[PDB]
């Protein structure tokens, strides 16, 4: 596969154009007063996105060359997203902005490598001065301030966000769901829920909803089949003596046993409802030994230890205040487990989360704790077509994940004057020679886009408000929507620590290494 | 693959000028005096069609950047046909105007988000206003003129939708089939008929027709195939000491039990015969208990409590006045069961309807319902050819559709004068600043288009009709086919709301949205 | 198929083309001020690499005659990549260097074989001369100066690799793994570890972290499966009566024996686990008599002198004074076996190493070998995103790749001065005839080619800097970093010999040889 090869200022040029394009169209979304963007899908509708990644990954350039640059930034942007969820297109203009400098003043007698150097230096001599300036989170209406500006300045979203982490602690359970109505909705479901509905209609016993529904039942964990009658028997003849509903879960219920269930439902009353064990593999076992402690009871079938069902006794089965299964979930409302043993399962799992991280393990350990421990909470956004509901749920993740990243670090000045406040720590710096005092140069001069580029964006002069601002007091900022200078902490307009410095670290990083190349080989392009 | 970016103004004329494509070739089928647009298909005769949303569906245009406006006008379209089953033209129209209007109002200053906000506070004022001018639907008369008018003039139409609705009820089952003949007609089908016929021909026993026919006889229902010879001589022991014919409806009918009842009804004359059960499963099994129910019988078999046949008894045996089999269908006229049970399955039918929606379990509990209660109708089109009986299929599929929404809402002057009526109400609101008043002054020259578009298909000249209207009463409209101003609601020209609204949300609600576009980002076309 | 054939200067100036391009790209990223050479990947993000043999790698070019020298070229780098590990630009620099000099001088009457064997004998004498100037390396200064000068001035790798060699002696293992942090970490391993997890979560007692501890725990080796329960129980016996926990290692652990030691840990408590064995085929039963060499242990199973599991003995398990076993890794870290059967393994595995020689044996009986003696250290590169990392690896590994080499032989002056300073034994030698002559004084200028291409990249004459240093003491060179003359031994600007002479070597050799050509035959390009 023969090759090109393309020397000096010929390929930083064609490298600049492809970043300059990729910057100009995902720069257009920044601020309050962006504007959004149409990508053509294959196969449907256009997706309408106001999303700094999403832009900067559908873009792909014919020219060879160009498209390194494009791969670069998306790169930036894909790991600024990755790592905060937010702040995808300041690290793009931040980016850019590094290039662009970069590439202006290397010369003959020049070291890139110094200046690469120097600029991480001041990243983070910056990074340093930003953890300084914070301050943490403590009032609901700072979470709620939060929620609105990185959610477009849109206020029902931040007050829903807030009311559902007041409802179900700050650090719980949150999820965002495609709705079917016009206007969103909160839905907080508490207890223990499982997504699992009885085997048998025959078990019906309230027709209003077609539902099932007992009081003070008692609770059958059951981890294998259930296949032989004379593995059940013991079981309704205690619930029998008892005059207490049963509620079987178990893995499955062969078709003897369900006659069985069914029979004595239908000829003599008993009540009695069986469903299907939920989760797969281990994740069935973990829950069925949770919902064991959550209830009391005893699991029958384990490896280790095992118990046969042919002795079961009035304790080993679990009490539960409330019990509701139907087509397609069932939900223990009350359990009667002893308190201790449920704060210690709570204390083994927070233990092990910090143990092994992997997405799937993680999220299933924080599913099992919220289930077990306060419940969680579930996000349905409406719309009158898929389009909105898309852009929507794209801007409400926007603001979960800002809202958990300012709940775990503090909250800066929002609208870009952290990065300006910053500006007086460059001064402080000694550059060891040359080329690290221009690294330090490029940083201070790049320090000033955002505010200049949400400035611009509004369509007034974004020079003359960074000047101003920069001569004004510590705490006045330019408030973009309503077009005047404003108290930023008083009005609202913060941001989280973590995705500036996260943004302005990756955006740095990448963009200094870039702006070193001499050579760029590619492929000549196939007929 | 590579991607192509267009910015601003060339993006924006290119979209529009898709969108006014799509939309000029659907909006010549609005009105009375529409004409019909062909639709040339790849397989066969073409379609000849007067119906917005397949127009709409059936254009795709061969640049990628007016391809954008034209999905995003189907999807509109689309929408509204899904939604409200009419309406879909005036959604069109609607999605036009708004998107042209906002188009051409994007200025360096102007803030699209808040045109867009501004637009939806003014959808559900116009909204509410239009709730507000509802009235109910009270007599026959006024479903046939919406039937009528939703048919293009057409009373034949409305007249066989009112006779229908009036003998089934106004929730009952209508279902439009093609025909044979050049008159169109309606057919009820009362009691139980499944369309399945007699196991054997043998069982005949009335030349004219090939009709098996029975008075007051025995049902016997059977879950479970009918083979063995000791399980089935029982029942007709009985049907022969008490000398009443005896119809089996079972899963199937083996060898040797078919060849018992044809060898017994030749040589003996035996009353009897034999039909496969309807439905499949968990169907099948429902219809054979609503079967049971009705007649008064019990069930065998069941897989809850069984009943074996070798201890059948008289009173388990349900009683029906009138049988007639023959080739194709079968059906139970007269039941004999209790009124209370038929009552309390009823209510079990409703009330599981109203659990979880489906398309298919909703329709099969309604075709449930309506053969246990009232029956279904069926309206049979007629025509010289199969290009006709589709354009007129068409047509009653919309007066349906129609009429149903105007059941469950209230009705509005029709002709457009509807959305003319709330231009008013728009007058009292107070804007929040300059781009909401935008927005609200968009909606308020849009509201005019339906009237426009409607006069201007007649031939003449659409501004002075809309003034004209709007300077009169509030009761004055403009009647398109005959040329005159009259009283709307005496001449019988009147819609329902619901398809009104739900254009004029969906229209508006994509139009916004695709009003604040800066980017567009399309794939070059491949070789 | 079809082939063309060129003669005489024609085939020699395309050749030469090829040759010019190839080292033009190679060379700009040679010596402090070097400068990086981005190259365009077919599946992601392209690489940013200052590495000659990857950069001399990835070059080919569309014209078939030049394709030849680049192929050529990219021979020379990779035959001292292989031999050294470092020095490939200057190889590459050289072999252009022999190449066009070979090239300027071939005439009517020239002979060309001759020449190349004066160019080789030359070789021969400089590298000599070469072996004559080096010295030994003898303090961790000297290794963290050449580490340091390896890794492109980075001190933080050369104080990283100097403290890995001092922890785990100077031939220890060392490995290179991408992190997960902004900072580069040093993490040194100990003891005895396999990476194999407890079998069943059941043998958990350290809930913190989720780990099994034990303290002078029996040690249980069994090179086959253990599934018989009789196999298992008398070491059970012999553990309960010692009163000491113990550990079970095999090939695996089958249902039953899992069942009883499960089952007897959690009823009564018994201090059990049980782990796979590491490896597959013969290293599995090596690291197995490994372990029983350390832990002063028995193997069971074995094929030679089969010991059965029923007649364990209390002399015939190992003892370990910790054991930490969780889901990934176990370790053992203090075994109680005799020493001077560790000494006598050690000896055999050491022999066992020089008789034969294959890359796969060496990893693995030198990974034994510092697993039984002193433990394995690990390099883990930090950084921002994947081109970063890849960067930083690359210069770690050249890091490692010189310090070895130092550390194997001696060390000489950096920056081109070492092969200066062999230029007057090239006037000690009397040429056979005027061939010899010609390669003599081939080989005298080229020497000069590395330090001026090190002046060169740094911006300034390389003819002067080079002229400077040939007049001045023979301890004096030119610090390119500084940009002025500087005592190199004092500076710690040092390289080692084996590169120096490998790169001479290989660059000299294939040089010497493409420059005796006459006739290239190609084949025609096809369609
Ligand atoms: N009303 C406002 N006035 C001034 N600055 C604002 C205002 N609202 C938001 N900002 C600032 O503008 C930026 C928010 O814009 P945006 O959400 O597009 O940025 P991003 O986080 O980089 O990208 P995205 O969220 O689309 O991934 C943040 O700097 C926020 O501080
Ligand atoms: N004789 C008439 N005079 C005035 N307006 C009329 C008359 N007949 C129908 N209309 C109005 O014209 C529209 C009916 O036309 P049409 O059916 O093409 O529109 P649509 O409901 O948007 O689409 P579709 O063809 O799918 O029903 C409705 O606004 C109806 O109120
Ligand atoms: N500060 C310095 N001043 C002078 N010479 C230096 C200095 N640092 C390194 N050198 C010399 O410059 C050369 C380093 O270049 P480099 O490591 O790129 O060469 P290479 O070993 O041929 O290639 P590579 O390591 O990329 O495979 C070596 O000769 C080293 O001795």
């Amino acid at each position: 596969a023969a090759k090109d090869v393309k020397f000096g200022a010929d390929a930083r040029a064609l490298m600049l154009q492809g970043v300059d394009l990729l910057a100009d169209a995902v720069a257009v979304t920044m601020g309050p007063k962006g504007r959004t963007v149409i990508i053509e899908q294959s196969w449907g509708s256009p997706k309408v996105t106001k999303d700094g990644v999403t832009v900067a990954k559908s873009i792909d350039l014919k020219d060879k060359y160009k498209n390194i640059g494009a791969k670069l930034i998306q790169d930036v942007a894909n790991n600024t997203n990755e790592e905060a969820g937010d702040g995808t297109t300041t690290a793009t203009v931040l980016a850019r902005s590094i290039a662009k400098e970069g590439f202006e003043k290397i010369s003959k007698g020049a070291n890139p490598v110094e200046i690469r150097r120097g600029v991480m230096l001041a990243v983070d001599a910056v990074i340093a001065e930003l953890k300084k300036q914070s301050k943490p989170v403590t009032t609901p209406e700072e979470i709620a301030q939060v929620a609105t500006i990185s959610a477009n300045g849109d206020k029902e979203i931040g007050n829903i966000i807030s009311d559902a982490m007041k409802k179900v602690g700050r650090k719980g359970v949150i999820t965002v769901k495609d709705g079917k109505t016009l206007n969103d909705e909160l839905e907080i479901i508490e207890g223990m829920k499982f997504d699992r509905g009885y085997i048998s209609p025959y078990f019906i016993n309230t027709s209003k909803g077609q539902k099932c529904e007992f009081q003070d039942a008692y609770v059958l964990l059951s981890e294998k089949k259930i296949s032989s009658i004379q593995s059940i028997v013991p079981a309704l003849e205690i619930a029998n003596a008892h005059r207490k509903p049963l509620v079987i879960i178990a893995e499955d219920v062969d078709g003897e046993a369900l006659s069985t269930l069914v029979l004595n439902r239908l000829k003599v009353g008993l009540q009695v409802v069986a469903v299907k064990a939920p989760g797969f593999g281990d994740n069935r076992k973990n829950q069925l030994k949770d919902m064991a402690i959550a209830t009391g009871g005893a699991v029958f079938g384990e490896e280790g230890l095992t118990l046969n069902l042919e002795d079961v006794q009035p304790h080993d089965l679990g009490k539960v205040g409330e019990v509701i299964v139907t087509k397609d979930d069932a939900m223990l409302l009350k359990g009667k487990g002893d308190k201790a043993q449920i704060e210690k399962r709570i204390q083994e799992i927070i233990e092990q989360l910090d143990v092994t991280t992997s997405e799937y393990e993680k999220e299933k350990l924080n599913e099992r704790l919220a289930k077990l421990s306060d419940g969680v909470a579930v996000l349905k956004v409406g719309g009158t077509s898929d389009v909105e509901v898309n852009e929507k749920k794209d801007r409400v993740t926007d603001a979960l994940n800002a809202t958990r990243a300012a709940v775990e670090e503090g909250i800066v000045l929002g609208g870009g004057c952290a990065l300006l406040r910053c500006i007086p720590a460059l001064d402080s710096l000694t550059p060891a020679n040359e080329d690290q005092k221009i690294g330090i140069e490029i940083i201070k001069r790049t320090l000033k886009i955002p505010a200049m580029t949400i400035a611009k964006n509004a369509g007034v002069e974004g020079s003359l408000i960074v000047e101003k601002i920069m001569q004004s007091s510590s705490e006045v900022g330019y408030d973009a929507m309503a077009g005047d200078f404003v108290n930023m902490v008083e009005k609202g307009i913060i941001d989280p620590t973590k995705v500036v410095r996260t943004a302005l670290l990756d955006a740095a990083g990448v963009a200094s290494l870039l702006t070193t190349a001499e050579v760029v080989v590619t492929e000549i392009p196939k007929e």
